[PDB]
């Protein structure tokens, strides 16, 4: 209830109290794997394939992103979170007065070329960056030369100088001198002369002194970044304030590929390739990498590795966040053409409800046209991408996969054994001319089918979102509010509205409103409710009975 | 019951007895800290930021006032009480016949310039005050020259004189003389000639004598403040009564920055800066400073100091006033980036229910645009300002803080430890894309959670206002009244109405009216009542049960 | 009953008496074993695996903590208390003027590298700490240089000096000198100048002297820790107050890994590894180690050692605390693949009701993915962790263990013999396709089944908590209170409420309220009550009878 006016006034007036009340999940997907681009130990939100390609130049991670969106052409393309396992470092080369560092991480950055050239005609530096891999070749001409200072008085000579603070090595004053005595000085510490634009205007106001901004773009460099000049004759010719280092930052802070830093005097240097780019050895464990996905809001994670050790770390990670109120689930796959006996070993080792094992491996036709044969865990990306695109509580059972072929075409008996052992399998449907692949079931590694929440991904998924969303909403709404007499009624109304939305979105089957009871006593507020969970069909029984009928007339 | 007429009359009449009955907390915030303005050991009521800036030129105290109102944009901006710890003294300079003293206290007053100039054309002084810090430059022209006296008679000469009392050095008589003998005299002791306006009118009434008030404003100076003049020729030229000292007081008693006092003959002096301005050494203890806030009506106090000794003095101060019937509470913070171990030492030392410790420190964006990093106790100002703006019995739990960033982002485990030790902590919410900061709890230093009155600020706040308001109202109403037979019924009705208002304002949950019993015996009047206190939600338990449902048709 | 106002006043007033009454176990787990981190003979409260890993780098103790929480995925993860048996010592190296000591205890601390470098440009020290094991590498630049002092007067020279107390070697005065005579001095003993911040403000107030705080963070070092300087010229250049030792403490008292102490003049030294780290020989007896767990509030303890001597010490320890009013229980296991005959020897030696022996040993799949084969006593951690997570009075009978495999799969006859000898055994259930492991019984070493309190852990656990909780609550409530007439009734009401809560939580079966009798006579207060204890099902008898039924129509 926002009052009006906010400042109280004791004199007669009219006060208006404005009540703004009454008018006021995404299920993000995650991927971890090798890549040739992007910062290490950093999570990037992905919405289009173009963004991923620009960020991740190439690798298995980029293919996983492509396959995730292609698994569900008929559903919305959701967000994807990506990370580079490789501990890459940026290419750098210390030449001249500038410490050159490349924003690209890995061996690809070693091909970057950087060189400075001095234009004798304009007395300005020229930076050129060449990178053949991206076909990038641009020249930053007219570096420095921010503006001119000219003197038209009848005196013998006029000079100007710039003073720098010893501690910070930043310009602090700009004194205009005619003859010996000082005429006027501008303080560059701050305030009135934060930027050079104010300095130019004041110079023109003087009778004899004049100044003009350079035509090569609107620089507007800070006054503190001006270079050190002393005893420069103005009357003979116009003197250009260089500020070479400041101009580079403006044109390279958020543009180009190469960044620059100051160690020294900046001078031209020949075109030389950068060095030091190294992807580095692969990480010993992925536990540190997974921790960065803790508060990113993702639900499904598909580690792009066939190692059983990597699967165990992800299995513990999803369990850890679920215990902390941020449930997650994992889908993994083992190697190339693994047999049933090998798959049982992987499933027995994990035995986690929040982990699913994918057996089938096959070949997928990419956008480039490659019939790239991929291992099992790349198939899990399609299942994970399909699962993320589906609504809350939906299942991936009997859904299409859109796979060109599979290494192993399991028979009916083989599929049953994998299902009994809690392993996801993909069957080639030969019952129709238009043959296609489909997922037999979304069963988890936890083989106890008595508990459908743990056994079935879809049932557990609805429980997690239902429980998690209710947990967050209640805290923001009711905690910290007064325990008024109508608190119990308000809480009951909020619960019914929340459950009604779930029924509206088919996230739950139904709930009895009468059984929703709220008890408030002191700080505690006990709540009890009944909900009929949503379930996915997995068995249809038909009892066909034949009977006789008598005809007449 | 006001009678009418108030004077009794025994003759036949009609008397009317008029009964005017039946038709007939702010929670002010307090701040103490360094400042560059305002009198020492003085409490000033603040309602707008402009008033504080004019009073307090600059310092950490002014920033605290700005932060207090900015912490709750959605609530009313309440009053703030401010004090300057520095024992500043006023700048002064004894030059000429006037003792010059500056109303501004501190080193800033040393820049004040004061000078007198004499206008030969008008024979009047001219005062000019220059103060470059405020860009203040005004001239008080035509000092003195209150009025004229003229004589148009045919006699040879006419003169007037003014006599002053030796003991008081104040004018007592004003005699108009023609030739040698006296014509008429005006007594300036008092009564008919308290002010000079009456003197001017009487002079004009005479045949030959005339007078006119000066056109340079309506002075109306007192007759006692007139200057001493003897044997002044009137016929040759009009004589101006100067009264130089009296005119200065009229134009400077409640205007300008500089005050003046008389030590001596007043004469012009050159423009000279004042001296003696000194903020002084900081106080050894704040106990004397806090005593001035005893009867100011404030509830929340936030000492702007990180010293543990200062916190202890405020901890004792709030306890002292609570024992005297004026409860108060304190919020403090320790230094920059203090660790958990340091915070436990501060909390253990105090162990006061009426004191709260703030751990987090961060940076706030001020109205000027400065990203000023501030210590923990400045964050307490936002909590104190937020608490003051909230209604009675409300809590600051889970409320927003509007802070740019925090030095330490405590994890979930770290926040629990601080809460268990009775320390307020601020958490960065990463569960949503629109991340924001919030207060986990308003727990006090007293760790005994069994007593929510002492442990919880909101619960104790409601108890203090409920108890304090009831204490004051009963004394003003019932003490001193007759113990009539219906006294018990009237007291019971008053209690029910008072408790009904609390329920109306949601300051209490509910009360049973039947249990309210009043017993009157002699001077004593025993009262017993039951009240269900208002409480803030801090735990919500949900028991979700899944069940099967059968569908048909 | 808190009165209001607390200070009595004899004048007429209104007094309010506030009665705050009417509005006002965890079963912690314990572990002892080898570890590569943490202080010796210290108990640390553990709530997350991340905290344990940071504290305990590696060892069997860390695995036990991981296994304890993983044994009960469906129950709350309770607190765990951990201790390092190894008498490790911290690595240290006396080089230069600083005594370097490492907070990490053991041989791992020997890899820590510490080195000081002097920055000629800023005249400030630079500390760098390298520790490859944690990949920790940070540089504490700009050590010292707390603030500057500058003089702008027209005098010939200005100097300042610092005086130190001989007894304490702490700064006491800071004198500013111009020419020969002293101008002003600041007393650093205490009070007005406890911290350097007050000194800086006062210096700026002077006409000529100026000072500015260093920009490299908010240090605010104490004035007593300032370094000794004498006869330092100020006019020529600004003089930096170093205080090298004080700055190190601020940045390392509660940050970093390495602590520092002063023996001497501090000077730079080359990068050198620390020495003296030694885990030490293992303790001869664990009796001293167990004493630290006396008042930590734990109930279950699992010594991570197969030695029979270690088991006996823990067996005596739990008995000792139970006699003192702090009951505890122990679970132990013997070696690898011990036979039945060996297990009988261990059980016969102990014969303690508060000790349980675990026979089975097997392999557990850790979060890292290791199929680590472990001895029997590591299995007891899962049982102990499962028992701690269960409610009060619950049993671990027939509960799942979640173990990959067991060394010995006991037959039906073998399990009965172990149960008859009071030894816990784990059976592989082959009666279903979804085979799993379960605990046959929670019988203690005390084979006398006639006393279920001693024989059964669950029954004895309920008795201990019921007796212990009642013991503590009665002392805090009734001891020290007056023996009023209604004391017996109040005690009876308290007992009924306490027993009602136990029935509400299913900690007891039922109690008759009528039989609760309270007798008060003098100091003594005799109490008598009847309680039906809660019991766990261990035998179900079914009497199935077949009969004939006649049908008609």
């Amino acid at each position: 209830v926002e009052p009006f006016p906010r400042r109280p006034i004791t004199r007669p007036h009219a006060s208006i109290e404005v009540d703004t009340s009454g008018i006021g999940s995404e299920k993000v997907f995650c991927l971890i794997g090798q890549a040739e681009g992007g910062e290490p130990n950093t999570v990037y939100e992905l919405r289009n394939y173009s963004q991923a390609k620009r960020l991740f130049r190439s690798g298995e991670l980029l293919d996983a992103i492509e396959l995730a969106w292609g698994s569900n052409p008929n559903y919305t393309a959701g967000r994807i979170l990506a990370m580079r396992i490789e501990d890459a470092k940026p290419a750098s080369a210390e030449i001249g007065g500038l410490k050159i560092t490349s924003k690209i991480y890995g061996n690809v950055a070693n091909n970057i070329q950087v060189g400075l050239e001095k234009n004798t005609l304009s007395d300005s530096l020229r930076l050129r960056v060449i990178f053949q891999d991206d076909r990038f070749n641009e020249v930053y001409d007219n570096i420095g030369n921010i503006f001119t200072i000219k003197y038209k008085g009848e005196e013998a000579n006029a000079t100007f100088s710039v003073e720098h603070d010893e501690e910070t090595q930043k310009a602090s004053r700009l004194v205009l001198k005619v003859g010996d005595q000082e005429v006027k000085s501008y303080d560059l510490t701050g305030g009135a002369y934060d930027y050079t634009n104010a300095i130019i205007t004041d110079i023109n106001q003087l009778p004899d002194f004049e100044a003009k901004l350079s035509p090569f773009g609107d620089k507007n460099l800070e006054s503190s970044k001006l270079d050190k000049i002393e005893n420069a004759n103005i009357k003979d010719k116009a003197v250009y304030v260089k500020a070479v280092f400041g101009d580079l930052e403006k044109q390279t802070a958020y543009n180009g590929i190469v960044s620059f830093e100051q160690l020294k005097t900046i001078e031209p240097f020949e075109l030389t390739k950068l060095k030091g780019g190294t992807n580095g050895e692969p990480p010993a464990t992925w536990a540190d990498k997974l921790d960065k996905f803790a508060h990113e809001g993702g639900y499904y994670i598909v580690p792009l590795s066939s190692k059983q050790s990597v699967h165990a770390e992800v299995a513990s990670f999803v369990k850890e966040r679920s215990d902390a109120g941020e449930p997650m689930r994992a889908i993994v796959g083992g190697g190339f053409n693994e047999s049933k006996e090998q798959l049982f070993g992987r499933q027995a080792s994990l035995s986690n409800p929040r982990v699913s094992l994918v057996a089938n491996s096959g070949t997928f036709v990419m956008d480039d046209g490659r019939k790239n044969h991929v291992p099992a865990y790349m198939v899990a990306v399609a299942l994970g991408g399909l699962a993320s695109g589906l609504e809350i509580g939906e299942s991936i059972t009997f859904k299409p996969l859109r796979v060109s072929s599979l290494d192993q075409i399991y028979e009916s008996i083989d599929l049953d054994e994998l299902n009994e052992n809690g392993i996801i399998s993909i069957e080639f449907v030969r019952n129709r001319t238009n043959t296609f692949f489909r997922i037999v079931d979304d069963v988890t590694t936890f083989n106890d089918k008595s508990d459908p929440v743990k056994a079935e991904m879809a049932v557990g998924e609805a429980n997690d979102f239902l429980v998690s969303e209710l947990k967050v909403q209640l805290e923001d709404q009711f905690i910290g509010t007064r325990t008024i007499n109508t608190s119990a009624s308000i809480i009951k109304d909020f619960i019914q509205s929340y459950l009604g939305r779930k029924k509206r979105d088919n996230e739950i089957q139904d709930f009895p409103a009468e059984d929703v009871q709220v008890i408030v006593e002191g700080n505690e507020a006990r709540i009890s409710m009944t909900v009929y969970p949503i379930r996915s069909f997995k068995k249809i029984s038909v009892s066909l009975v034949y009977k006789q009928q008598t005809l007449q007339a």
